[PDB]
């Protein structure tokens, strides 16, 4: 019998199907309709897939306890897969769920399947197309017991670091995978976003041609900035269309997104997280979607006429060095939501493991999820990335390159979002004192919602006027 | 019989009841237990309001159909009354929710009561303890024929404007008058949080006494900034407690919430509206309640010398600039999501009418409302407020000094979430082209996501490396 079997022959769960089979293991095919599957088979000879055309058969010719892999598009498409593997599973077998399902949903089905005597692993896979054949990151929450029995083969396929760890790790239970997938995500919009106000900032203020950006991005993904992100954007300004147009200057700039950004920022509203950075990035996307209000209002509202940076060398180097503290403050925040999520759905996260597996296979992948990961390697339970001797080295020394960035944009008319949220970020966290302090005198005013004193042991509420 | 009925006799409906009774209404009044309806009589004497002890005959004491305002703290208690009146009620009859109530909790009460027999109208009321006594800004929503019956009573008692327009109005149906109270609320977060940076720019870039502060707020409410908000801060910074101290410069800097503020930037990330402004503001709360960590942080992160503003006058000219303009950006942010908000739950809102009833009573009530209201009054489908040509006339002037002093606070240490929001905003929408097409170009890349040409019609898709 094959050791795993997966249903869903779209590309996605072809793909994974396929990089188990590189790995030498024999696995199991179903797809809910037949032609998806016999494709699979027909362009794939010789691969050891063994194709299965009744829900029935596909169970039966997998040893057990059983695992089941669903890469079915997430939504009711899961249900429906999960309705009709049920009535053939025995006590104990596996499903896993590796679409990019909302973790509440996964913790629903855990629990619910959990009652039935099955298992639910419930996993974030990260890589895209190519990844997920190759080698992508894998995050999986659910019963322990169950991760353990199919972990060898996650590993075998997932994306392996350089230090040879496999970029799959036991995140935690119910729903704590897709959780993680989900600030993956949040994460992932607000690297493009950062790396989208640098290009704004380089073509605004030099007027660098596309050749130039491809130039500089190179150069960047050469130092620490180095990452996927930055590498596929270097190729980007250097893709000409078929009449040698540049492509990146002909595409619509409506930002589409699929979620996971909002979740996450939906969630560091109910966890009380100040999850600007990311949060900016997904408001960025909706403004961008505003494309004909946009025009409109082009040629109504006025604006200052953008000068010259000035030298371009210096001024490249203060936008990398912006763009570096920018993403030490997105994780910061991030990582900090992790934790806030980690106390309110009791699953003990161990953060440095979840950087080890972002640092290949992910879209965010970049030698920077090391530096998180030794942060984490030096000092478990810091409270704040930015605490962390590295990261408030580089504060120390970028901070400015930041401050003249944004006061840079501001005074040119350049919109620059995240990068303001980061230095407002990096202000309010180290300011002993803020200003919550007249906020809080106006609501005890207005709504006798008390206050506490600085000087004195108490709840108070004040007669403001006599 | 008596026209209308209070239930709940803490001081929100107990002042509430007054001001019925104020009008010349006798109203029925009662409350779970007894004590405090028995203290309200007491503290009372002469005033027509006639105190129940038994749901049964407050119920039987009003006059038909019935108007029954529940008063009590929203949450499980709101069902409890709601219950323990059914019973007693003839269809037709109307049960008035006036609690700070999630819109989605009124919109399914509205339906389960509709299906019973008896209307259902969710109402925001604003105005602090002293505002329902003397006249608050009520918002409800619900049943129109409820509504009309109703609002004679409510047209009293509410605020009035100068121009004699009671502050209430019918703003929707089912709930849309508590999603009307959300965004008063989400919109008075921003407005405390950008009065909350101009206190900290004044103290921070020109080191201003208390008094001079207060000196300040009180010229700032003479001109177009003219607002409750800004009165009671002058206010606030002149208050000294018993030996001397000033009271604002002791209260501890943790920023309390209550959920409104979180809800409508849960709302706008639902609707797809870049709220960035009130969102801001209630991260900034959520930074603040970080106290231990910020005093932590404080000692580590180095952060630069801030060097002081210059001129005072001019400077506190720029700040007072910034601010308004920083209200102009929110409101529009704000109006802008009560439209995306009345398309996604079909309210068709008036928001002219919902500008107007904001000009007294509530807590956010301003001159500026006029301006709001004006702006709607000229042009009813006004895309976005930055369009409307008063508005587009304050930007034209004012930007410059909100650049500055972004530029200045970001160059000195100081954060300011709001303004750097408030300019990003401006400067995106008013951009014909984003950086978005980057963000498009990367998705299509590592996600097959397709894009849009602005130069060719279709859907495309590239093939990145070759």
């Amino acid at each position: 019998k094959q050791q795993i079997g997966v249903v869903g022959m779209a590309v996605m769960g072809r793909n994974l199907a396929l990089n188990i089979e590189s790995r030498g293991y024999t696995v199991s095919v179903f797809n809910r309709s037949r032609e998806k599957t016999e494709e699979v088979i027909a362009e794939n000879p010789g691969k050891k897939l063994v194709p299965y055309y009744t829900v029935q058969e596909f169970v039966e010719s997998l040893e057990t306890p059983r695992r089941i892999l669903l890469m079915v598009k997430a939504g009711a498409g899961t249900d429906s897969a999960i309705d009709s593997l049920k009535p053939y599973l025995d006590k104990g077998d596996i499903i896993i769920d590796g679409g990019n399902t909302f973790f509440q949903d996964t913790i629903r089905r855990n629990r619910e399947l959990s009652a039935e005597g099955f298992n639910f692993i419930g996993t974030g896979v990260s890589g895209g197309e190519e990844g997920t054949l190759k080698g992508p990151s894998i995050m999986p929450g659910g019963q322990k017991e169950a991760y353990e029995l199919v972990a060898p083969i996650l590993k075998q396929i997932a994306a392996v670091a350089e230090d040879g760890e496999p970029c799959v790790t036991y995140i935690g239970a119910d729903g704590a995978g897709h959780y993680v997938k989900m600030v993956h995500n949040g994460i992932e919009y607000g690297d493009m976003q950062l790396i989208a106000e640098a290009y704004a900032l380089l073509k605004g203020g030099l007027a660098l041609s596309n050749e130039e950006l491809a130039q500089t991005f190179t150069e960047w993904n050469e130092g620490e900035l180095s990452s996927y992100l930055i590498d596929i954007t270097k190729d980007i300004f250097t893709k000409k269309d078929e009449e040698g147009k540049y492509l990146v200057d002909v595409i619509l700039d409506e930002a589409a997104n699929k979620g996971t950004g909002k979740w996450t920022s939906q969630s560091s509203l109910d966890l009380g997280e100040p999850l600007s950075l990311i949060t900016e990035s997904v408001f960025a996307r909706y403004i961008s979607s505003l494309k004909d209000q946009r025009v409109a209002a082009s040629k109504v509202l006025s604006g200052p006429q953008a000068q010259p940076a000035g030298d371009k060398a210096e001024f490249i180097e203060k936008v990398r060095r912006a763009l570096y503290l920018g993403k030490i403050v997105s994780y910061a925040q991030g990582f900090s939501q992790l934790r806030a999520a980690s106390d309110e759905y009791n699953w003990d996260l161990n953060y440095g493991e979840i950087a080890k597996i972002f640092r290949a296979g992910c879209i965010i992948r970049a030698q920077f999820l090391q530096k998180i990961t030794d942060a984490y390697a030096q000092n478990a339970g810091i409270a704040n990335l930015l605490l962390a001797p590295y990261f408030k080295q580089i504060a120390d020394d970028y901070q400015q390159a930041l401050r003249d960035v944004v006061a840079y944009a501001v005074q040119n008319g350049i919109p620059v979002p995240t990068f303001s949220a980061a230095i407002a970020y990096y202000d309010s966290y180290r300011s002993a004192v803020l200003p919550a302090n007249l906020i809080q005198a106006q609501r005890d005013y207005f709504g006798a919602h008390t206050y506490k004193r600085t000087d004195k042991e108490g709840i108070f509420h004040t007669e403001w006027l006599e």
